[PDB]
């Protein structure tokens, strides 16, 4: 017999200690932690005590599965308060991510085949590959230059630059100068702002407008003004391409954006937003779980071994065509999944669910918040025996068990954009070095919206000739 | 005849030299000065009177007025003293250059400039350095364009444009590649650049009330002032200084920049070369810069008018290829094109004359003493002396020779004391074109007009967003 | 018969008004000429009052050759309270510099072979000319560019950026990629924190920790801020050679610190602090008679026309064999033998004498601070005929502790062979491409701030040859 919500256990904490420890460290940076650990002391469901709405907390797949079931014709997500805010008071409309119901599926239906669309990537992919190869052999160039033919550094400069190369190129059809080049002014501020933004949203997110307002009216002005550098950066790249595609339609691809603004479709005032989406969140969502596999390999490198096997094997048919790359490096894409599976950007899947259901034997009523957590989701080791170790075989071996781009409808919009700027990188790094480091405890992980590790490892990049 | 009218009896501007300096304290500059001009102008007729309370001056806005300011034109023209140019020069013990220069020292200094800076024999010279600059500007744009899959780059030119008019400037008067086209600005050059807009800011605060006032209304402008021209001699210095060492050890065969010869010369001493050689390196930036990018926006207005250039460009290409020195001939559209930027946005604005001798102004008499000012901006604007004066239209000025129109192309200034940089200006703006028509296609959506901002230069106030579509790609 | 030790002239000044002008200045940039008129005035040995220690001060190589006898088995130099004060802070070993006794000899004996040697040399010597190479090519490029194919300049940053440049490679075996391009925001901050470290060092080092704490607190902030980005800068050259040398030891030779970690003779905090002596130690000492041999040769057409005969005489077997460079160039080796006799970066070599002495018939005993001011000995023109003449013809004809730059004896300059190379081969390149010319004719007043720096940087003329 189905146990009803009340049955579930019950979160320790409150929203008011909770708001108030927010307030002080300025941050929840130990969110993950902090929910892992209650999973572990409560069981695999919970319940928030938000003082009257239902909040449920999950961590398993087959939740996920059931939760999917429920998505509706309008899968809904929490209206993000201060996000939202900015976009009112400047006038602006809302992209995909913040968008819900019929306008939210309105939105969707008119990027799908441009943004994810396998038809899409089969045009973007070799857009990426050629920004991808100029990562590496720009690092040749400075590696070979050195006596013992391998350069040691921070690579997380590099990787971010290259995310911002890539995914212009890839919705701009522009290439910015980033990769083998000094950074921009542009976009050091661009990535400050998005570091901030994310920072000033963790603060405000955890209370009402209604208070936060009082409480911290400082951290709202510094969360608008990370927002206006945002939007300038954004803005330059639509006026740019707008400009071009109202003198010439092009015969050929030219990116994304370019195939959205010819369709026409969508609104100019929607593809400037989601435009912007895109821009935005293309840069630190590729960039971290590039960082980990890059530290993973150097940490593992009997993996990063049979890695390079695939990927010299699979070298030629990827050189003559590119999109090769997505069937032909299976291992590959399944250390991509381990790294997401560990290290999870999108630390939870959150869902205000549209109809009664049923989880874990207990009752989930309709207009329930639930948020499945991929980190605890990841480390359970019932479903990734040995979860602490990094094996991508796990993923060749056997579902709701790969769930880091979300489910349904409303998953990641740029999965497959993503999928393909962290694919080769990594194939055009494996083909030249030897990722190695010395640095072999693990890099602990902080909340700041996205799950970001907290410090950078140096890396050695060896020419393997 | 008809009765000459006296001083007096011509219209007075409604303002006040108090009421103006106390909107110049509180706005800290004059932006809206042409606009202001050309109004009373419209209220008053094509000559008025502004109360000094003691100078005369008088304000015209017509070519027949200019024709009869050059006949009073002396042996030595004279302007305005610049007080604020002026005291920097005497506080820091430097000789004046002709800009600043009245009576026979400016006559001596003039006589041996013009041979080396503005004779057609100089542009012989200096014309083929112009367009090796003029080249790698358009072999960089295209590099850029190039890298995006639309071939195309969207940009603000202004920053590029500054660059290529340090670059060129630099090339035709020290000899020497700065490496600033093509290349990521250089700090000297955007201090340069920034230390000249705050000069001229500080100019237009300065310049509109005596010394016995600005020493206490305005004593924080003067410093401002002081410091920003520090910085611009500091630039200066620095290239005579290279130049003065590099001759010093070895006199050149062939040529190798305007103030080379002057040096070489020596017939100015080397405290008026040093004076001479600071005026043209300052004064080759904003004012080559602002036209040029007002015609590449004009351009990308008219598509019609930019494909006869083009046209034109390509045809007459060959033949620049080979000797640079016939743009100036070859190009009779190209050059008109740049008469009808000057004639709407004139980075002058105004010609002063403090008059040496009596004259006779639309029936006024105009006694020895007074100032007169030429307002360009209301002279081109003018519906009767420019038909369809808002067209741009360079076709406007080609047959028009031997039709009395001599006086409605007076950017330069006219007389023995006409813009000394007059034909390096046209090279450089000629040449960039001449090289960006056979490449690029120039387009904008910014349709509307650009205000204009008075900063002692006349700018504008917006740059626009401008696409460089390669023709060829 | 000897003379008493109080026999000897006095310095006119005193202990506490030396160090409130140094308070009040925030430095000592006259103190060269101080010494070099008290000299004058007083003869060729004096004795300064420190209150209680004894102090003495000479400028002739006579006594230098006496004070080489007195030298045990571990010379002494006074101890260095500022920057040992630092490391004794921050938990970190002293270098070779900084240490003293057994402590000095241990780690001496095996930093020589790989950082002084004359093996060494042959190892390190073609990663410098490579350097060297890229200066000219770099310079030619850009003289080239100008219509009187020539570029007159201020030197002293490319000059610098080549010896940060030149001793990375040496030291590391790293191309840091700062001769030829823009200057990195890693070296400017370098570069800047060295100048504060030396400005710092001179505010501190004239009066004890007990009386500068309290003195001057705000000067042992800045010192101390200053030697935090200095190890700052060094402590990453560190870690990525150690990471580099973990994974794979390497065939070839790529560096003298690679060497050191390979031989594992000393402690890796031994190798740490003696890697950041040489990163930091040759940075200012190189550039300095670098930057005053290129403003010797403008001003002396003569002397350079000889050196460059001579540089495109060897031209080619330099070019086949760079280790030829130290042997087939004797003018441009004597030409840096006189820069460092009129322009010492040291100004002083200094000895806490271990046994009694007898110095210019004085009576100086043990425990006694000697000061040899190079300034002065230099400038002699009893020695040196026509002192203020440059002539590099004076050290080929020989009758010797002439040349005593880089000090003397077991304590003599470790980085000495390595400052020779970058020095030579810079010079050789430069020769055989460019004419150097100046209007300067007038003397570059030199100003002291640890190190013996030109106060001014000349304008130079680099006219290509061809
Ligand atoms: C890092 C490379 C390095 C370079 C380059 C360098 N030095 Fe030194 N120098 C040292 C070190 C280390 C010592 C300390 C040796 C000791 O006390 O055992 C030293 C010590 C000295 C001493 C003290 C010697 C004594 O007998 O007391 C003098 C003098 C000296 N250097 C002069 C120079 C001069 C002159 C130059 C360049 C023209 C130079 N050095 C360049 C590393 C360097
Ligand atoms: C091209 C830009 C872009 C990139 C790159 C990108 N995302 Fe997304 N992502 C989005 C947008 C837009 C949405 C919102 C989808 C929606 O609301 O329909 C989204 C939503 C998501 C969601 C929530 C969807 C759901 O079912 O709730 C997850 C999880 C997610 N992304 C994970 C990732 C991960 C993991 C990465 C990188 C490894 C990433 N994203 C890279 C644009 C991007
Ligand atoms: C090479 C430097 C230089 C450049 C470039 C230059 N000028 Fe001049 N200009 C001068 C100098 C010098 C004078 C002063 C000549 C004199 O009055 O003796 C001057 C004077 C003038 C005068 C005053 C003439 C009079 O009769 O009162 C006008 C008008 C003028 N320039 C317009 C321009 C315009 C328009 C441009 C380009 C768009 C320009 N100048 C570019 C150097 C320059
Ligand atoms: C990490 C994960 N968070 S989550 C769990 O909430 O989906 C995530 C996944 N995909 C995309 C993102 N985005 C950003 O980075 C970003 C920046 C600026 C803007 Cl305007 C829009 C975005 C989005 C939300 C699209 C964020
Ligand atoms: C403003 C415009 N018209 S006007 C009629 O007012 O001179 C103009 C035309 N031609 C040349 C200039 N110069 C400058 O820009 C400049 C800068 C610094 C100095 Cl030291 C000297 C100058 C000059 C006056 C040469 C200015
Ligand atoms: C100029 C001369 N002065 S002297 C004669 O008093 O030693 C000298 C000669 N050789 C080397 C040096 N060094 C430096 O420059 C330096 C910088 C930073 C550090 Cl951590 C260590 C050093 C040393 C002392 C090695 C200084």
């Amino acid at each position: 017999t189905v146990l009803p919500f009340e049955a579930m256990p019950q979160h320790p904490g409150n929203r008011w200690l909770r708001l108030l420890q927010i307030w002080r460290e300025q941050g929840y940076e130990h969110l993950h932690l902090e929910m892992h650990q209650t999973f572990q002391e409560l069981g695999p469901i919970f319940r928030y005590n938000l003082g009257g709405p239902r909040m449920v907390c999950v961590m398993l797949p087959e939740d996920v599965e059931k939760l999917q079931q429920v998505d509706s014709l309008h899968p809904c997500r929490m209206i993000l308060e201060p996000w939202v805010a900015y976009r009112q008071h400047r006038g602006h409309k809302c992209g995909v991510f913040l968008l819900n119901g019929p306008e939210w599926r309105f939105n969707r239906l008119r990027l799908n085949p441009d943004v994810l669309s396998p038809k899409a990537v089969q045009r973007f992919l070799p857009m990426v590959d050629a920004v991808a190869r100029d990562f590496s052999q720009a690092l040749k160039k400075k590696v070979l230059q050195n006596a013992r033919g391998s350069l040691t550094l921070d690579v997380q400069p590099s990787i971010f630059h290259y995310t911002i190369e890539a995914s212009n190129l890839a919705l701009f059809g522009e290439r910015l100068g980033l990769v083998g080049h000094s950074p921009s002014s542009a976009s050091l501020n661009f990535l400050h702002a998005l570091e901030v933004m994310f920072k000033s949203t963790v603060q405000l997110m955890f209370m009402p407008r209604s208070l936060s307002r009082w409480i911290s009216p400082k951290v709202w002005k510094e969360h608008f003004e990370a927002w206006d550098c945002i939007f300038q950066y954004g803005d330059n790249c639509i006026q740019k391409i707008y400009q071009e595609l109202a003198f010439n339609r092009p015969q050929h691809y030219t990116g994304i954006v370019a195939e959205l603004l010819l369709k026409a479709e969508l609104s100019l005032e929607a593809i400037k937003a989601n435009s912007m989406e895109l821009t935005a969140g293309s840069v630190d969502t590729t960039a971290f779980p590039l960082l980990m596999t890059l530290f993973e390999l150097a940490r593992n490198p009997d993996v990063q071994q049979i890695l390079r096997q695939e990927s010299l094997a699979a070298a030629a048919s990827i050189s003559e065509h590119p999109q090769k790359a997505t069937t032909e490096l299976p291992l590959l894409r399944a250390a991509l999944k381990e790294t997401l599976r560990l290290y999870p950007v999108g630390l939870f899947l959150e869902r205000v669910v549209s109809s009664d259901l049923v989880l874990q034997n207990y009752h989930i009523p309709a207009g329930t918040l639930v948020q499945v957590f991929l980190y605890s989701l990841g480390r359970n080791a019932a479903l990734f025996p040995r979860p602490e170790r990094y094996n991508p075989q796990r993923w060749l071996d056997i579902n709701f068990h790969h769930v880091p781009f979300g489910f349904g409808m409303r998953q990641c919009l740029g999965r497959r954009l993503a999928e393909a700027e962290m694919l080769l990188l990594l194939h055009h790094v494996l083909k030249h070095f030897l990722v190695e480091t010395l640095t072999q405890e693990d890099i602990k992980m902080v909340y700041s919206f996205i799950l970001r590790p907290g410090t950078s490892p140096l890396l050695t990049f060896r020419a393997i000739n």
